[PDB]
Order: structure tokens, then C-alpha cells, then sequence
């Protein structure tokens, strides 16, 4: 045996009973798997690396070069106890064997690597949906050892994070990867040090335009064609107005199926409900025209063209909706 | 080896054959994950801590300070056997290692911690849905040892429960965290002691207003516009009344898709079905008007304006529906 | 060590090579989780207890009282091999440790307990759905040992089964818990003894009334209003009849989504399809009225009020449907 | 210890370095769980038994009778290495212990049994859906040992397969269980012997008749009522024809939701699409009638009853559809 | 024991501290399970084989033939550490035992085999959907050892890949299986060698023709029948045009339910939206005809047949749509 494993008790950390042992971390992100709006979490796959020194693993050599071991020797030596804070579920790949790397230098320096998949929560805001921008983070912390026994820091500062060029999401644009560090306090155990990985996401608006914004606009313009039809065709204009109202209600209902039950109004809800009001006022407009015409006929009868409401509605209704779009798209850009 | 583990048989609890061993518990809640109405359960993630004393783990030292071990020594010493009563499923996180903490003082005091996710059942009541308030609880009990062998109590009374400030639910408001204690009896094993964690939830009404209450009101008001149309347009008023009835039926059906098949009427069902009656009576109203007009024409013919029903319906129908809303919102607030 | 475990080979049952060893069973039901109509199975959580005697586990004492062990000693002694027959999936809870209890008396009597969740199949009949009553059972049997080596019986007869007062199902009513016993034969291994747990379930009819029976009745009564409208309004009565037919077809389709593809007619199908016939005959009725009127006009023209069909339909159609309901609800109660 | 396990190295099969060792197999089927059309696989639960001889397990006795061991001794002796070919997933039940039986005779004969659940693929054909008949099979083969080291055969020929009388499927009829045997060749490892279990399935047509065939026929007959209505009611006959076309399209769409995206036409698709053509031609028929009537009026006007198309359509349309059904049901029976 | 396993430490690879050890790979594909457009991944089942030499496993013999071991000896010897890059999830079958083969020759040559199921991501493009062609690949790489310690290559070059003749997909056509090799670099660990398996997929167009292209064409031709109806029937032509617009909108909405929310327009979207424009212009066409007729009547009145727009529309509208189809199918073939 090259290493004298059997001659030491590895239940105690290096420098037991003394100062803390420094540990460095490197991370390479492989891919982001999925994002859920209803559950408000994301899935990430990454490579995690650790650096430390242990004099008990020293062996004699003349080349002074790192040597690689099969990786099942890990379960017999001391290893850090990092865990992902605020995670929902995670696992380590084990095909065809445990994805574990162990390299030991002659002086005792140790390199340890893993391949894990982690699901973590992210508090998203949907006030500006679907034109919103979201920021999420991943947290790494040691579970058992406090800052007085283990010091956790990035190995090379800002250069310790790498990303694969194949990272891509169909619905989101990924940007601004950076790392930060902060302390954490638990009231009954002590102080701990945390590491952060931050990134930003931006949606794509093309799908929502074709699916929601364009059908809504067309249904509104369908109601405007009733102002150019003769008012004597009562069974022709009434069904046109009513059916557009019901179809607009169907479009409104279908949008909410894919989103969580938030307690505030979203940007898309404003567009849909104002459009519903425009179609609803179209139905009331003809009822006023029909009622006034009948009253006039009876008044003229008791003595023994285009109605002004229709003439003005052809101009006011298109003008108001255009003004609404100008204001709406100026606020949400 | 610092601890004389091999010199003792840890298959027997401390004080075996004598009085009970006291055990203290501390809990910190991390987050609540999800709530299911159809399955009537909730998911919680928390940190669980235990306190006890064991003289067999004593070691000599001069500093009199707690020492931390890697946590894989737990499987070789005596550990309590707590379990969650009335739980459906649960697990312990194990990445990158088992989330276990073990700290032993020189005199033998032991601190043990875990990170678990538990799903537990809750009997909810939906009589006042969606304006309901629900209360749920989590129960902790020892499986194997009765009160004559193990005493279970909160470590610091009311101060033993802590909550993270990031706990949030999109649909519910969380309040009133407190802890209680009660005994339990099993007819064939004996008496046990239980610990409780209680909290309260309140829904948000904004989503249900826009989705159910507002579309229902608009469809009712669509039926009222038929009272202002000339009664000679038979193919104009009949389709208007019929189509609103069918659309109201569609709205009623869609609501029940998201709820369990309870055997009592809910608050939302009352609003929807009374609205359906209002629209249904609108269809019968014109049929009476049409029939009476035809009878009058034949009666006048055999001898060789606005009908009174329409005139009164314009006032009675809006007044009745307003009175219903006043009573309905006064009862359910 | 209190027990002389190392001095015996526990690969052989007590009384090896001789008469059978009696084993007693006690069960306490905790809850029933879910019932699936499409898969025809149910989920149950329960506590399972075993009783037997083994002289190899005797230890000296003066108090003659049961002693409790941590439960990880189970994997080193002989334990019965019970399994659930006709089960689909099952598991044993293991948080924070294996839910196992082991108690040994000085003379060698052993008490063993477990907490398990079991899914088992049940052959349900839906001929009278949704007014049906279903009976299901759970079976317990030893896998390896026949009746010549192990005798299985209830510990206290009818008193061996206990149920939690919190057992409840939202859609079903649970009643009539009792236990029975019967032998089983396998053609290639021998005879075995089985234990049974039986219970009965009854549905709640409130949900199905509001969801299926009430909308169906209202759509039929909508078709009857066409008999009171003037027959000269052809474009008014034709759409009314046609649209009710299509809506009734939609209601029929939606019911079958939640049920398995059985090969026999159910009680709810009878109500829906007879209702469809009533609406369908309404459409044919006006076509006969319209055709006869046109023929009469041409006959009178070639020589140079209310039609009798409408008058009789106002009485016959409501009377027939009322008679159908009287017969239908008298058979299915 | 009755068996001299420690005196032998069980890493080598019996008769190592010599002729092959015969192994017999018996199977008893317990139930079939589910069948998936989209994934094209089935789930089966069964008992698997093995027979062989090993002189290293002999023990002295005077009774010459089989003795049963607890089953955890299996992990210390040589056991065959059978696996299920073309399986997707499978597992062995382990509650409350591993479902393993081990019986050894004095001369060394060994009986070994297991309880497993296996999911296996089946290539189904849907050309005659839903009147199709499917055949599937389950394959058993040894993984490591070729025919020169292990011979695999059925223990008792045709009598080696047994089935439980409780096997039942709600949608399928199960028949014709039988077993066969065939050799298999792998280009880089050698020859192997396989065992087969075959069965046949037949669907139930009742559900599809009520759900698809009956609604389709009724919608076609609804279009025929327009031939008996006066041709002067243009706004009465046009909506009747159009609405039946759209409803027929809805019925066609709903059927394909439950089936995989095959690349050939099915039997049910033929019925639905021919029915759509019949309804579509009804709409074109009235357009021809309306156009010819207007032309005739203008021709007669410029000089200063029932149309023949309607008269013939009342006979030709019902006759053609009846002939189609006679041919359709004669081919597919 | 035939092998001297206990006399060596298998935590170090063969040739430790020296040149790299060559490893050969063979693959046989069994089946492809499923393809997901929303998640952009595929599932594959395959057999993986490894070849290497280890002098520590040599044993004496006179026949010079491969010997097969039960496969549980794998966990005690050195085995490569291959893993699938860019995979989402995977597992190894373990019924009725681990699907592992181990064969060792007298000189130390080792053959190792596995049966695994792997899910891997594939970046698909839907610009030409549903007439698109997709290419995907599977990557194999060693996790722990770099090119200086382990050399990875195909055992027999182009002949190392085999496929089962039963591989089939209902919606796709599989072709062009081939293998390639390329190096990979990680910035913090070194150089690695990768192996690739490539294949191509082509969709079947039959389903999409009947489901989307044919219903869209028929609805357009329904709007053309309004040009042959007398223009004095205002309540007859207006509902015909309006209802076809709404039905076309429904067809457009239903298509997008099964596809991911991409940010570019697809081939099917072009056909659907141009068809919607054709139906929309039909509604505006009659409004122009109706308005001009009313103006002409008033102009002639104030002084005290077929309109030209309808005559030309009968020719221009069919001609334009035919030209569009010729261009559309010439580009996308
Ligand atoms: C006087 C007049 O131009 C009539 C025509 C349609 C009528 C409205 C129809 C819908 C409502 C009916 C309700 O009964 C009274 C308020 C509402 C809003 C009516 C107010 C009076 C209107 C506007
Ligand atoms: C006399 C009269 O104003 C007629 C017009 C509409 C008629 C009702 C239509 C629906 C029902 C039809 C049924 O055949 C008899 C009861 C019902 C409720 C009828 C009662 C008499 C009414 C109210
Ligand atoms: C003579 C008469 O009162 C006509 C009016 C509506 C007609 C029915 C319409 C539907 C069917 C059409 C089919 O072409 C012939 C049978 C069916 C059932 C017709 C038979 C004759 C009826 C009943
Ligand atoms: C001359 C005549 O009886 C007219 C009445 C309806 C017309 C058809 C309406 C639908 C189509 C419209 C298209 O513009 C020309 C072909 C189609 C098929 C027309 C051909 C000529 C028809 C059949
Ligand atoms: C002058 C004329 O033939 C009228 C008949 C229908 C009218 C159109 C109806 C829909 C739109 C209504 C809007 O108010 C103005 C633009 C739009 C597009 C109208 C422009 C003028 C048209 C085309
Ligand atoms: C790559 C590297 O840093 N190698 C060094 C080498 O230069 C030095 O001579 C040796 C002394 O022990 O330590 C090691
Ligand atoms: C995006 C970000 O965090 N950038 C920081 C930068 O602000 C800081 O100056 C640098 C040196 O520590 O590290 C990095
Ligand atoms: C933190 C704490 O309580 N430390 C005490 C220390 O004050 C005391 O002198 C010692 C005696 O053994 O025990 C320990
Ligand atoms: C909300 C709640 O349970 N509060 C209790 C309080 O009533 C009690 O007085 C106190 C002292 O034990 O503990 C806490
Ligand atoms: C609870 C119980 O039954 N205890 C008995 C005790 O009464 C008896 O004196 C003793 C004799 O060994 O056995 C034990
Ligand atoms: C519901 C049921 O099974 N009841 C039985 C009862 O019939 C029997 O008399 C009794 C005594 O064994 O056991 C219990
Ligand atoms: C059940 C059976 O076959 N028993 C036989 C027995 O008849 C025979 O006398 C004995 C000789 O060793 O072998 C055994
Ligand atoms: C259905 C089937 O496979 N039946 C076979 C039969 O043909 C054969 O004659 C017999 C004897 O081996 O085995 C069995
Ligand atoms: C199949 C094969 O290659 N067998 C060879 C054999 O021909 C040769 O005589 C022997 C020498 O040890 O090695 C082995
Ligand atoms: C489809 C493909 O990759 N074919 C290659 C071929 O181009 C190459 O010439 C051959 C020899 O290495 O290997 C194979
Ligand atoms: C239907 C009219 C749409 C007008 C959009 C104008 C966008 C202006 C953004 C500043
Ligand atoms: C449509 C009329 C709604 C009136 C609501 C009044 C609410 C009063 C609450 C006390
Ligand atoms: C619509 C008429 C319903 C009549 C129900 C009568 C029930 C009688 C049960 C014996
Ligand atoms: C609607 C007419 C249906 C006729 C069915 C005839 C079946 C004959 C099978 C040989
Ligand atoms: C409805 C007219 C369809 C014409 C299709 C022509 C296809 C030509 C492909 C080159
Ligand atoms: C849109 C409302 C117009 C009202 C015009 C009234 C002119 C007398
Ligand atoms: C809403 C019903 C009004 C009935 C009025 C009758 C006046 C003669
Ligand atoms: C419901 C059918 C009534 C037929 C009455 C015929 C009277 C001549
Ligand atoms: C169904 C088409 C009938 C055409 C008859 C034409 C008689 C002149
Ligand atoms: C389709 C538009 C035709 C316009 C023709 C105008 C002839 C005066
Ligand atoms: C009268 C012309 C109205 C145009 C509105 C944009
Ligand atoms: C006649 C006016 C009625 C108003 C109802 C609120
Ligand atoms: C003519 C009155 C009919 C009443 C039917 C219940
Ligand atoms: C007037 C005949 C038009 C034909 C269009 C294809």
C-alpha cells in the first residue's frame, strides 16, 4: 500500500483541536435543465471541486507529481461536508461508477471533484409578465463545521467560475454570471460562510405576441365592422357583438392555466381586460341605437340613413384603442 | 481514538433498566413547499435537533468545549428514534453527504441535527371556499420507547421554534406559529408523548374575483339588454337569451375541475347557481311576452309600444340582483 | 453483551426439524390514502405486529419485565417473512431511522413491530355507478414457510384489529371492518394460511347530482320552451333546438373522461342518453310542423293559430319525462 | 452450522471447467397490471423458480426431506444469473423482507424462488383499431453463461406455466397462454438459450361504439332534416349545416388525443372522415339550390314548391350512407 | 479461489505511475423509447462493452479459453469510469440481478458489459416544422482519468456499432447511424477523449395534413359560397362569414398546444395565418357591397342583379389562393 491509511483515525479533521483548515472551491456549470413558474425553482448540473491539505496522506516520491486513485478510497479518508442551502432535491451520478475524482500530491495536497444535479428555489416576480426579468442564485455552505473550524473561500476569486458554451434555454436568455460571498448565522449553532453563484434571465416575447396579443386585437376589430352594417338588420348585428364577447372571454380564461395563482395583477391581464371592455361597450352601443329608433317611430306615429351614434362611433372607437396601445407600450416598453 | 466506542455495547439506551432519559428538541422551519386541495396535505422542510446526555461518550480535556465530528460516527452510537405521525412520505438529504451533525462535550452531552422534508396530511374544510381559513399541524413522536423509558419535551418551551423570514406562499398567508404538547395512547403498546407545531393559512381572493365573480356578473347584465330591444325582432332576442345560458353553464363547469369531490355546497357554488337562475328566467320572460302578443292579435282579429312585462322587468331584475349581492357579501364578508 | 447472539446460528427457525412454530399478528390501521377507479387499487398505512417465542434469546433477570432494544439488532436474529399478497407496491418508512421495535422478555418472548404503506388491487364493479357500493380486502401471508413449519393466526381473534378515529375519505364512507382467515394452495410448493382485513365503501351522490343530473335536466326543459313560440319564426326555433342537442352531446362526452373503459353500460349513461333522445325528438317535431304547414298552403293555393302537434306536445313531453324519472329513481333508489 | 459454506469458494459455478450444468425453470403468473398504447409496453407480476444441483451444499440426515432456510444465506452461495430481455424496468419486492425462498435437499438439490415485477416492450399494430388483436411475449435468458456452460430448459415442458384465476383486464380479453424455446446469438459473446411466454389480447368494442360511432351517426342524420325545411328560410338552413360541420370536426379531433402518432390510417379514421364528407356535401347542396333559385327569378323578371335537388336528396343521401355501413362492417366484421 | 484478489490493492489502475492503459468500446443499440419536443431530449437503451488487460487477474490453465464469473466480483476489482456527457437521467437494470457480465482470459484480458438506459439532450430546430429533419448524438467520456492515464478508442472502428432490426418510431424515420471521435478540454482538469454516436430523424407528414392542412382549406372554401348568394339576404351572409372567422381562430389556437414556446415563426404558422387573412377579407367584402348598395338607393331616391364586386370576387379569390399554394409547396417541398 502506497498510503498509510490504516495507521490513522480519519474521524477527526486535520488540525483537530487547533486553528481552522482552509478549503478552496472551483465550479464549472454544465447546463441548466428546466424552470418552473408554478413551483418557482430551477435545475442545474455542475462540477464541484475542493482543495485542501492533509499531511496524513503524504507518500515518498522523486518526481513530485500528482497521482490519481480509482476514487473508492474516498470513503476511508476525511472529506468536507458541503451542502446546497435552500435546495429541494439533488443526487450524485453513479454510472457506470460514482463520478468521483481523487488526486493526492506527495506533500499531501488533495483534489476532490464531483458531478451533481441540484434543484433550488427562486422567488420570482410576475408583475411585468411576460416582459419580466428574473434573478436567481445558488448557495453553497458547510453543514457541520463553523468558521472557527473550517474556512471556505473561492480558490481563484472571480476566475473560479466557468460555464459551458452549450448552455441554452429555449424561452430565456442567460447572462451575467458572477460569484459573491457572505456570512450566515444560526441562533443555536454559530456562524458559517456561504458562497453564491448569480445569473439573470430574460424572456422571449415572440410566442406571447402571436398567442395572446394578436388574437385579442383581431377580435376587437371584428366588433368594429358592425358600425358599417344597416341598423335595420337586428338579427345580423346582435349575434356578431355577442359572439365576440364570448370568444374574448375564452381567450382570457386560457391564459391563466399556465401560471401560478398570484395575488396581484399582471401586465398581460391589463391588455386582456381592457380589450374585453371595448367589445362589451360595442354590444351596448347598438342597444342604444335600436331603442332610440323605436322610440322615434312611436313618437312620429302618435302624431297622427345613418344614426348619429353610428356615425361618431366609427371614429371614436378606433381612436381610443390606438391611444391605449401607445400608452400601454410606452410604460412596459 | 478519542472516544472508547469499541468498549461499549450501544444496543441499549443510557440508563438501561432504570429511569427514563430526558430528550430535548429544537426546530427551525426553512420553507413550506406546496399545498394540495385534492390530496389534502402539505410539504415542509425543517431542521431537527436533539439533546441528551450519555456518560459512555466522555473524553478527557482541559478546555471544556464542544468538539465536532464528521457525522459518520452516528451509525455506531445510540440515537433517538423520532418519527413524524400521520405523514405520507419523507426523506433525508444526502448531497454531497448525509446532512448530519454530531457534537460531543467532555462530560458526555450530545447535540444531534438533521435536515428532512416531510409531507403530512391536513383535514381542510371548504364550506366557505374560496374565503376559507385553514389550520394544520405537524406531529413528532418517538416510535419504540414509551414514557417510562424516554421523556420528550421542548428544550426551551415557547422559544424552541424558529422560522425563516423567506417563508412565503403565493396563494396563502402564513401566521400564528406556536407549539403545544399532548400525550398519546395505543391500546397494545402503551403511552407516548407528542409534540405539535401549529400554523394558520388564509387565501387571497383577488384571483377568484377576476376569474369567477366578474365574468358571472357580466353575463347576467348581458341578458338585461334584451329588455330594451323591440319585441317584434323574434330571431334577435331568442339567440341572445339562449347563448348567455349556455355560456353561464360553461363557467359553472370549469370551476369544479380544480377542487375535490366534496359532498357539501360551497360559497362559490351559491353565487354561480343563483346567477344561472337569473339568466334562465330571462329566457322564459320573452316567451311569455311573445305568447301573449300572439293571443291578443288573434283575439282582435276574430272580432271582425312596450309590453307591460318588459316595462316592469327593466326595474325588478336589476333591483333583485343588487339585493342578492348585498345579502351574499354581508354573510361571507 | 446481554444476549448471546454470537453463540447461535440464526439461519434456522426455532424448532428446526420439528413441529411448527406459532406466530400471532396484530394490526392497527392508521389511514387510507387514495382510491383510483382507472387503476382499481387503494393505498393503506398500518402498524403490523408479530408475536413468537425463541429460547435462544433468553437472558437472566429478577424483575421479569420486557426490555426494549434499539432495533438494529433485528438484522442479526431470526424474523418471520410475511408479505402482502396481490400488492402492487409497498415500502417501509426509514426516517429518521427504520421504524422497527424489538422487545424481548426474560423467557424469550419477542414482540416485533413495523410501519408500512401498501398498495393493493381491488376488483370494483361500476354497473350502478355513481350509486355503487364496493368491498375490498387486504391479504397477509408468509412467503417461505408452509403450514407444516409455521402456523399463522390472529393473536386475539376479532379484537386483533384496531382503527384510528381520524380515518376519513372525502368521496367515500368507510364501514364494517372485520377479519377472516382462509387457507391457500400453490400447486408446486404446498399449503399456506392467509389472513384477511375487509371493509366497505359507499360513495357520496351530492357532487354527481350538481355536475351531471342537474345540467342535463335543465337542457331538456330548454327545448320545451320552443313549443310556446309562434311557428312562423323559422330562424328562431331551429337554432334553439339544434344548439341544445350539441350542448347535451358535450355533457355526455365530459362524463366519460374520469372513468375506465368498461364494457357495460352504467346507471349514469342511461340518464344521459335518454335525455339526448328527448332533445333530439324536439328537433324532429318542428320539422314535421313546418313541412305540414307548407303542404297545406300549397294545397289551398292550388284550389284557385296553433298547430295540433304543438298543442299536444306541450302536455305529452313533460308527462313522459316525469314518468321516466319516477321509474328511474325507483329502480336505483 | 449445518452447511459447510466457509470451506468452499462459491465464485465458481458447479462443474467449473467441465460440462454445462442443467437448470430448470417454473413460472406462475400472478397478474397483469397495465397496458400503454403510447409507450407500447405491459407490466406483469410473476413467481420465478429455479432448479439445479450442487454437491457442495450436501448435509447428512436420516429423513431425506427438504429443509427451508431464512433466505439471507443466498448472498453467500452460487445462484444463476437470469435476466429479462427487452425489458424497460423491473424490481424485486422487499417487504417486510426480500421475497426469497431457499430449500436444500440432503443430496444437494436446490430450489430457489423470487417475486418480481417486469415491464417489457411489445410491438403493437393499430391498422384495425379499435377492432385489433395483439400478441405479446416475455423473454428469459441467462446473462453471463453461454450454452457451453449453462443449459436452460423448462422443468416440465408445457406444464411449467400456471396462471392465477384472478387475472383480468377491464379493456382486454386474455387468452392462449403457452411457452416456447429458441436459441439466440450475439456476434461478440456466443450462443444463448431463451425461454418465451406468449399470450393474446382482444379489445372490447362497447366503449368505442357509444363514444365515437354513435355520436358520429347522429350528427349526420341532423344534416338530413334540412332537406324537409322550406328553402325560403335562408338564415334557418345555413346555420344548421355549418354548425354540424364544426361539431363533426370537434369529434374527429378528440379521438386522436389518446393514441400514438402512427404513420398509417386506422379503421376509426375511415368512419369519421367519410362522415365529415357527408355533412360537408350537405352544405354545398343548399348553396346550389339557393343559387339556382335566384338565377331563375332574375331570368323570369327580365322577361318583362320543392326544388328537384331537394326532392332527390331526401332519397339518395340516406341510401348512400346505409350502403357505406354495409360495406364497412362487412370488411372489419 | 481461482483468482488472487486478496493479494492486490485494486485502488490503483493497471500501469499506475506509467503510460496510459488502452480501453476499447463496443456498443449495440436496442431501442429508442421516446422523443419530447417540449423538453428537447430522447431516451435510448443500449449494451455497453469494455476491453482492457490486467496482469493481476491472470490464472493458470491449459485450455486458453475465456471463463465467465457471476458478476458480483466486479465490485472488488478495478473497472473504468465512463459516463454519458450532457445526459439528464440514467440508470442500470437490476432484475433479477445486476445486468453485469465479467469474462477473464488466462493472460488477463477482461471483457465487461452493461445494460443501461440513458436520456440525453438534443438541440432541435423547428423553423421548417412539421417538415423538419433533426440530428442528435450521444457522447461517451471517462470522468476521472485524462488522456495521459487512459486512452479511449473504438474497438473495431466503423464496425463497433450495431443496431437491432426492431428499432422503430411511429412518428419518425431513423437513418444514418455512424460513429466519430473528438477531444475535449476542461480549463481546470485537462484533456479528455470523447466518442460519438450519430443518427438522423425525419417526420411523417400524413397526420399533420389531415389534422391541420385539410380543415384549414375547407373553411376557406366555405367562405367562397357566400359570393353566390343573393345580396338582399343580409342576415344570411353575415353569420356565414363571421362564424368561419371564429372557427379558423380556434384551429390556429389548437395547434400551438403541443409545441414549445419558440421565438421564431414556423412553416405551419404561415399557412394558418394567411388562411385567416383570406377568410377575414371575405367579411369586409360584403360590408363594402352592402354599404354601396344603400348609398345608391338613397342617391336614386333623392332624385325625386349581381354587384360588380361579387362578380369579380368569384374569380380573383380562388385564383389567389391557388397561386399561394403553388408558391408555398414549392419552397418547403
Ligand atoms: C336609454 C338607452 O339608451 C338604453 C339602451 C340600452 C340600455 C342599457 C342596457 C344594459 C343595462 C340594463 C339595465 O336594466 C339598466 C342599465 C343598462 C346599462 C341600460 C341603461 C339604458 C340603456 C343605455
Ligand atoms: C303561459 C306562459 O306565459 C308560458 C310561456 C312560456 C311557458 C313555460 C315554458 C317552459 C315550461 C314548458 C313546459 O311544457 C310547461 C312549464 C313551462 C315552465 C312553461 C309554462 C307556461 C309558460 C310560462
Ligand atoms: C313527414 C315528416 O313529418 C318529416 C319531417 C321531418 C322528417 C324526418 C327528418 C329526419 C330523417 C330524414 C331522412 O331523410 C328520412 C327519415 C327522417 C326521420 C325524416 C322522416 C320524415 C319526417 C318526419
Ligand atoms: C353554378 C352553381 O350552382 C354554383 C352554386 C354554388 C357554387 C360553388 C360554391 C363553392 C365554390 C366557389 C368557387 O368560387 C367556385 C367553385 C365552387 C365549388 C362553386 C361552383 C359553382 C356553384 C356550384
Ligand atoms: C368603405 C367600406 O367599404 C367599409 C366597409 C367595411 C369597412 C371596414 C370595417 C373594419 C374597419 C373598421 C374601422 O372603424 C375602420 C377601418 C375598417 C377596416 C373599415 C374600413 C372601411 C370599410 C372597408
Ligand atoms: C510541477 C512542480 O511544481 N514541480 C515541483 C518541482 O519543480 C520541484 O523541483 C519539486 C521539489 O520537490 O517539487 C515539485
Ligand atoms: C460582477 C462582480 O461581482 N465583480 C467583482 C468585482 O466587482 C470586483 O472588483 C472583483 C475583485 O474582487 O471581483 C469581481
Ligand atoms: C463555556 C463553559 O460553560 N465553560 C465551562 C468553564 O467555564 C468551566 O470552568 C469548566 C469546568 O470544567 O467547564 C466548562
Ligand atoms: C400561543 C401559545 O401556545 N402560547 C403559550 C402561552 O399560552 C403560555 O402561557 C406560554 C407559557 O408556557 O407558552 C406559550
Ligand atoms: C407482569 C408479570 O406477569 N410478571 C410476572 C411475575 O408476576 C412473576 O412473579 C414472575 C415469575 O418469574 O414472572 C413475571
Ligand atoms: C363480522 C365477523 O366476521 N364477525 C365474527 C363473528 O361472526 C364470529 O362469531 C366471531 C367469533 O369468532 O368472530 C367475529
Ligand atoms: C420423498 C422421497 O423421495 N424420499 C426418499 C425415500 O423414499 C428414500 O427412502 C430415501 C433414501 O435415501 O431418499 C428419500
Ligand atoms: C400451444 C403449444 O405451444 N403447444 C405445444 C404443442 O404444440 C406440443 O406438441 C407440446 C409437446 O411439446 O408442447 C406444447
Ligand atoms: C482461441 C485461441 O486463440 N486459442 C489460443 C490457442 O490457439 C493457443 O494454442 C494458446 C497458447 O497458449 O492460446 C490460446
Ligand atoms: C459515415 C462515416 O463516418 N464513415 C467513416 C468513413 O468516412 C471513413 O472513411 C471510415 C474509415 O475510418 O470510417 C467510417
Ligand atoms: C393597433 C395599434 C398598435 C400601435 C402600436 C404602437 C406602438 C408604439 C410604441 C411606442
Ligand atoms: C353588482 C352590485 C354589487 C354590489 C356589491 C355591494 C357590496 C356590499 C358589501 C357590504
Ligand atoms: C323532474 C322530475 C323529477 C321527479 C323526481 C321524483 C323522484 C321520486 C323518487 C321515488
Ligand atoms: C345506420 C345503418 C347501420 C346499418 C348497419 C348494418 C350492419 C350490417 C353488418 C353486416
Ligand atoms: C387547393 C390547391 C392545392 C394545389 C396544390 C399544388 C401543389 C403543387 C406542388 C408543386
Ligand atoms: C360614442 C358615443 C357618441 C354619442 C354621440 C351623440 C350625438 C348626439
Ligand atoms: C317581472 C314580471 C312583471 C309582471 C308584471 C305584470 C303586469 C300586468
Ligand atoms: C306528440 C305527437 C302528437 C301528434 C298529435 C297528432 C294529432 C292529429
Ligand atoms: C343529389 C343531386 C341530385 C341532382 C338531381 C338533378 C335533377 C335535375
Ligand atoms: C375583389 C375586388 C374587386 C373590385 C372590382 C371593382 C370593379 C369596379
Ligand atoms: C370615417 C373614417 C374613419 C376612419 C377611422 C380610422
Ligand atoms: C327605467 C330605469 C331603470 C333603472 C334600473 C336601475
Ligand atoms: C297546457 C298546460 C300543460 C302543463 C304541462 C305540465
Ligand atoms: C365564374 C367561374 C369562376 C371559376 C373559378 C375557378
Amino acid at each position: 500500500q502506497l498510503l498509510r491509511i490504516d495507521d490513522h483515525d480519519f474521524s477527526m479533521r486535520p488540525g483537530f483541536g487547533g486553528p481552522a483548515i482552509p478549503v478552496g472551491v472551483d465550479v464549472q456549470v454544465e447546463s441548466l435543465d428546466s424552470i418552473s413558474e408554478v413551483d418557482m425553482d430551477f435545475t442545474m448540473t455542475l462540477y464541484l471541486r475542493h482543495y485542501w491539505k492533509d499531511e496524513r496522506l503524504s507518500f515518498p516520491s522523486t518526481n513530485n507529481l500528482s497521482m490519481t486513485f480509482d476514487g473508492r478510497l474516498v470513503k476511508k479518508i476525511w472529506v468536507p461536508d458541503m451542502f446546497f442551502v435552500h435546495s429541494k432535491r439533488s443526487f450524485i451520478h453513479d454510472t457506470t461508477t460514482d463520478n468521483v475524482m481523487l488526486r493526492v500530491q506527495p506533500d499531501g495536497k488533495v483534489l476532490y471533484s464531483l458531478r451533481v444535479t441540484v434543484t433550488a428555489m427562486c422567488n420570482m416576480d410576475f408583475s411585468r409578465f411576460p416582459l419580466d426579468t428574473q434573478t436567481c442564485s445558488l448557495e453553497i455552505e458547510s453543514y457541520a463545521y463553523t468558521e472557527d473550524d473550517l474556512m471556505l473561500y473561492w480558490k481563484k476569486g472571480n476566475d473560479s467560475l466557468k460555464t459551458d458554451e452549450r448552455i441554452s434555454l429555449s424561452q430565456f436568455l442567460i447572462q451575467e454570471f458572477h460569484t459573491t460571498t457572505k456570512l450566515a448565522f444560526y441562533s443555536s449553532t454559530g456562524w458559517y460562510n456561504r458562497l453564491y453563484i448569480n445569473f439573470t434571465l430574460r424572456r422571449h416575447i415572440f410566442f406571447f405576441l402571436l398567442q395572446t396579443y394578436f388574437p385579442a386585437t383581431l377580435m376587437v376589430m371584428l366588433s368594429w365592422v358592425s358600425f358599417w352594417i344597416d341598423r335595420r338588420a337586428v338579427p345580423a348585428r346582435v349575434p356578431l357583438g355577442i359572439t365576440t364577447v364570448l370568444t374574448m372571454s375564452t381567450i382570457i380564461t386560457g391564459v391563466n392555466a399556465s401560471m401560478p395563482r398570484v395575488s396581484y395583477i399582471k401586465a398581460v391581464d391589463i391588455y386582456l381586460w381592457v380589450s374585453f371592455v371595448f367589445v362589451f361597450l360595442s354590444v351596448l352601443e347598438y342597444a342604444a341605437v335600436n331603442y332610440l329608433t323605436t322610440v322615434q317611430e312611436r313618437k312620429e306615429q302618435k302624431l297622427r340613413d345613418t344614426h348619429a351614434i353610428d356615425k361618431y362611433s366609427r371614429i371614436i372607437f378606433p381612436a381610443a384603442y390606438i391611444l391605449f396601445n401607445l400608452i400601454y407600450w410606452s410604460i412596459f416598453s
